[PDB]
Order: structure tokens, then sequence, then C-alpha cells
């Protein structure tokens, strides 16, 4: 091949580290042939270093990762790209496609296809295609005042090419997947101890080039920490390569009391932008701790993390389904179960992350039920664990950012495998024109669980907490947001012997115009009557649920089409309920909803409610609702 003996691998390389001793005698006497040799060998007999992106004992390939196996052996990259290979080749301006091809995609398809098929082709390709990359894409820098006077050419284009080639998101990519091609290429005769030199020389070039450019913040910086971490652990035979570690761990271990809160959850008060940064945090904790530097992480990095699952794990339904609150969409139960079974093998001490990963067959669930989260503003309430739980998730908290929406005191209700009260979701996540008239209607305030003015989005997203009570038969949640100018918005939840809630909502302040109280309905068959303002689903035997509404004379319900989506770029058709109060000077306006899941609809109970005190009261609350006759009181002191 066309690799040659790169000999200043071995002044990057700590010469004293355990298994390196030949190496070391053999550099010192300046048999850098042999000592390469010697370096190979070592590698091939390494022994403590693994990675948990990939088993060596249960390689597989899929279709289309045996598509761009193929196409790599023809020069084709996940266009053909020549025999030749044109590192630079635009058929149009395309950026993005240059700089996607420099993150190499098919390189370790080609060493999954080489183990699984067992024929050097692959290795052998690959090969040529990484030590020629080397070659084409070398890593140079020019003077600004020269640059605009050197005319178009060899040097402009080397020059120009570094934008791509060494682009900070592309070298990283590659500091993380090399260690998965080196696992997997390293066994073949094609892997020579030349093509050793080279490759190590060209990953130390990698990480000391991202310790030069790290971005300023974002997950970009995350991912860049993170694969610091990656190049530390997986070649420790660097003299540098404590430092990356440590310059990963500093910046995460920064960023993350930066973006979490005391009580665990992220600040964008996202349910799925909350798990991927779990998954960023714990994938640069598993490849340190499956390799000994579990240590080297501060403890409170690993606190906050573990604090980070146990708020996902709260919010998160029985059936491992999350709720679509702000951008989120639903993670489904196999991807959960996953994350689940590695995070108990970081936090193997944790039996709640150990019952969550076997679905109960070890470990242990909290020794509680509801359960607050008064930093984040999410709050659960829930008679179970399991899938036969009645859980309600509410989200009333502080100012986010671009993926919260504006629907504080909104909730999702979920009860014996089906949730009764999905999100209208996020459905466009980006774009311009008619999907952006898309993705503001599912972020409008009234298209939630909550109160608005004139059907208005919030003006004000602060959330406070007057009470959390989670314990007993009454369990209670209040709740205000100053949602419009000279408007106040108490919400009450309360949880009635862990089986029912009553929502007691109201609107104090100056404001006048029409009070809407909306609920979203599920999906499918649902029968109402206008005159008792009751609505009770028509679902199969199992989960079903009565909701009914109690407000002032002269309150009126409307019905509009509404959606909802739990997937990016779908939805379906359900009923967006309002129920409207004409606010035409400074009293107060206030309802009672009952809600009651059943398993059966014919099993669904008559309700009444009524209020006791018939005046607002800034400092407490006494109602009186009634369950076939049977009268509860429902009062609190703040
Ligand atoms: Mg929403």
């Amino acid at each position: 091949g066309s690799q040659e003996l790169k000999s200043e691998v071995f002044s990057l390389l700590n010469l004293d580290y355990p298994g390196l001793e030949k190496v070391k005698a053999l550099h010192q006497e300046g048999k850098d042939e042999d000592a390469a040799k010697a370096l190979l060998d070592y590698y091939r007999a390494r022994t403590n270093v693994k990675t948990p992106d990939i088993n060596l004992k249960k390689i597989t390939i899929g279709k289309e990762e045996q598509q761009w196996a193929d196409d790599g052996l023809k020069h084709t990259f996940f266009y053909n790209y020549g025999e030749d290979i044109n590192w630079q080749y635009w058929p149009v301006k395309d950026n993005e496609l240059r700089w996607q091809l420099h993150r190499h995609k098919w390189f370790t398809p080609m060493g999954k296809a080489y183990r699984v098929s067992g024929d050097e082709k692959y290795a052998k390709e690959w090969a040529y295609q990484y030590i020629d990359w080397i070659k084409k894409n070398p890593l140079v820098k020019m003077d600004k005042k020269e640059y605009e006077l050197v005319s178009d050419g060899k040097i402009k284009g080397e020059v120009e090419n570094v934008r791509f080639a060494w682009r900070p998101l592309e070298v990283s990519n590659r500091l993380q997947d090399q260690t998965t091609q080196f696992q997997l290429f390293l066994p073949s005769p094609s892997f020579t101890p030349d093509f050793l030199t080279e490759f190590l020389v060209n990953y130390h070039k990698h990480a000391v080039h991202i310790l030069a450019n790290y971005s300023d913040q974002g997950n970009h910086l995350l991912f860049e920490a993170q694969r610091m971490i990656y190049a530390g652990a997986f070649f420790p035979e660097f003299k540098e390569a404590p430092a990356w570690r440590k310059s990963g761990i500093d910046i995460l271990n920064r960023e993350v009391n930066v973006q979490v809160y005391n009580d665990g959850g992220q600040f964008e008060l996202d349910p799925h932008y909350h798990l991927a940064a779990i998954n960023i945090f714990c994938k640069a904790l598993g490849i340190a701790d499956v390799n000994g530097f579990r240590n080297e992480f501060p403890q409170e990095y690993l606190d906050t993390i573990e604090k980070m699952i146990m708020f996902y794990a709260n919010i998160s339904f029985p059936d491992y389904t999350n709720p679509c609150f702000s951008d989120a969409k639903i993670t489904e139960k196999k991807e959960m179960l996953k994350n689940y079974r590695a995070w108990s093998k970081l936090f193997p001490k944790n039996e709640t992350i150990k019952y969550l990963a076997t679905d109960g067959k070890e470990g242990a669930l909290p020794d509680y039920m509801s359960k607050g989260f008064l930093k984040s503003g999410f709050f659960v309430f829930r008679n179970s664990w399991g899938m036969d739980a009645t859980q309600m998730v509410v989200k009333a908290g502080p100012k986010g950012f671009w993926h919260c929406q504006p629907d504080n005191g909104t909730f999702e209700m979920w009860f014996n495998g089906k949730n009764l009260f999905p999100d209208s979701g996020s459905y466009v996540y980006a774009g311009e024109g008619e999907v952006m008239e898309q993705r503001n209607w599912h972020r409008q305030t009234s298209v939630h669980n909550t109160v608005t003015l004139d059907n208005k989005n919030l003006e004000t997203t602060e959330s406070v907490t007057k009470l959390w009570q989670p314990e007993g038969n009454i369990q209670t949640l209040v709740t205000e947001n100053p949602s419009y100018k000279n408007f106040k918005h108490r919400r009450s939840v309360f949880f009635v012997d862990n089986t029912y809630f009553v929502i007691v909502d109201e609107v104090s302040g100056s404001a006048k115009g029409s009070v809407n109280l909306h609920y979203q309905m599920p999906k499918g068959e649902i029968a109402n009557s206008r005159e008792d303002m009751t609505f009770l689903t028509q679902f199969e035997d199992g989960s079903n649920m009565k909701l009914q509404c109690f407000g002032p004379e002269g309150m009126s319900m409307k019905k509009e089409p509404g959606w909802c989506s739990t997937a990016y770029r779908k939805r379906y058709k359900r009923m967006n309920v309002s129920f409207n109060v004409k606010k035409d000077n400074e009293n107060a306006v206030r309802y009672i909803t009952v809600i009651y899941p059943v398993k059966k609809s014919a099993d669904a109970p008559k309700f009444d409610a009524k209020f006791k005190n018939k005046t607002f009261d800034e400092n407490g609350l006494e109602i009186e609702v009634k369950v076939n006759g049977k009268k509860q009181s429902l009062k609190y002191k703040l």
C-alpha cells in the first residue's frame, strides 16, 4: 500500500505504558520497523480496552449497511468518487455533501462486512481509502493577506479544503468512529505495521485539532468533549491521553451544572431533549467507565446524571413512553429498555434503574408514588408504577427556551395502558412557509389543557408553585401563572382516593374578555352532552374516562377540530374542547372539572361539584364534589 513508516508516532506514545516494553527497547535502538511491528503485536493482544459502540463477539451487519459497504468497495460512498478517489468531487455546488463525505459513513460498514463475511476485499479497500484520504486532505494553513493574492490552484484548493475535511464537526465524528474501524480491521494482514503508525499519527492529529477548536457552546461542544474522552480512553497509550480525558470531563461537568436544575430536569423543559442530554452525558461516562476511568469524573457529575435519569423515569408512563410536551416525540419502549440496560451498568447500585432495565425481574421501585420537581416545574400523580396505573404529569414551570411552548398548567393523563389526554405535540420540528404555520398551530396555548384569555398565547410563562402535597387519599397541586396583564390563573389539581382528578381553575384580576378552559380530547368516539357539560369516551374495554365541567351560569362549550402528534410529521384528528365564560368586570371566573378514569365506559359515575366559598379566596379553596351521590370535600389553606 501507500502507507509509510511514520517514525514520529513513537514520540507521541508513552513508551513506558505496560506492554510497550519491546516497542520502547527497539525504538531506543533505532529499529523503528521492528518497533512498529511490536506495536501492532501489542494492540492485537490488547486486552483492557473496549467500547460500548461494538461487541466484537456479536458483530452484525444490516441490509443498508451491507449496501454502503459494497458501494465502498467500488468507491461509491455513503455518487461514485472515481478510481483515484476524488475527495473534493463536486458534481453540483453542495457544501453539505462535501462535509458529509468526510464523515466516512461507509468505513465502519466495511469493517462489519469484513468481519461477518470474512473476506479481505473490505479490509484491503478500506486500508487504501484510509491512507489515500490522509494524503489528499492535509491540514495546512495560510496567511489571509497571501491567500487573497494567490490564484486558484492546488495550493489554494488545499487551504480551502481544510474548511471541509477538518471542520470540528466531522473531525470529532471521526475521532469516535475510528475507534470502531480500528477494532474491526486490526486482525487483517492489510493492517500492516506501517499502516498502524499512519493511523495513530492521523488519529492524534484529530484529537489535537479538537483541543484547539472547541466550540463556544451548544450540543456541539458536548459532543466534542465526549469524543475527546473517547480518544483518551481508547488510546490511553498516547502521552497526552490523560489530558484529553480531563479536558472532556471538565467541559461536561461544567456544562451539566449550567443545564440541569437541582431537581434533575434539563432546562429546556422538553422530555425528548432531556433524554438526548442524558445520553450524551452517559456515553461519555460509559467509555470511561468500561476502561477503568470512572474515578476521573467528579462525584457531582455522577449524582447529577443519576438525578436526570430518575427525573425521566418519573415523568414517563408505565409503558415507558414520555409525555409529548414541548418538541418531544414519543420514544418507544424498545429504545427505552436499551437505555435503561446501559444506564444500569453505569449506576449498578441504583435499584430503580435496575428494575426498569429488567421490567421488574430484579431491583426495586422507589419508596414513593406521586413526585414533584419544584425547580423544573413538573408534577407527577400516580397510584402505581405498573401497567394498571392512573398517572398524570402536569407541566407548570419557569420560562423555557426554543423548544418549550406556552402551555403552563397543561397535563397528560394515562390510565391502564392508554394515554387518555395526549399533548397536541410537536408535529413540525423545523421548516418554512406552510409547515411553519403548522408548527405554530401546535405551539398555541389554546391547543393544550389549560386556560386562555380570548384564546391568546400566554404573555408570561412563569408558574409559581403555591402548594405541593403528594401523599394520601387527597393529593394536591396548586400552581399560579400571571398569564396576561391583570390576569392570574390559579390551577388546583386534586388526585382523590388514588382514583380520579378534580381540576379547579380560578382566574382573577381586572382583565376582561372571554375566559377559555381548554381540554384536548383523546382520539376516537366520544359521547357528549351539551346540557350536562359531560364527555365520555366510547373506547374498547380497559381504558376510558368521563370528564365533566361545572362553571358559572352562562358558561358555554365549543368543540373545534384539533390535532395530536406523537411522531414528527404525523398527526391525527381529535376534539379541542373549550369551556368559555364572559369576564366582563373584575369578578373572578371559576371552574371545577372532574376527570374520572374507568375501564368500562358504562361504569362512569354521576358527578356534582360546587364551590363552598362563593367568592374567590386568595389564600384558600373549599369545594364539594359528589360521586354517585357521595360527598367529598376538597380544600386547602395557603
Ligand atoms: Mg405541546
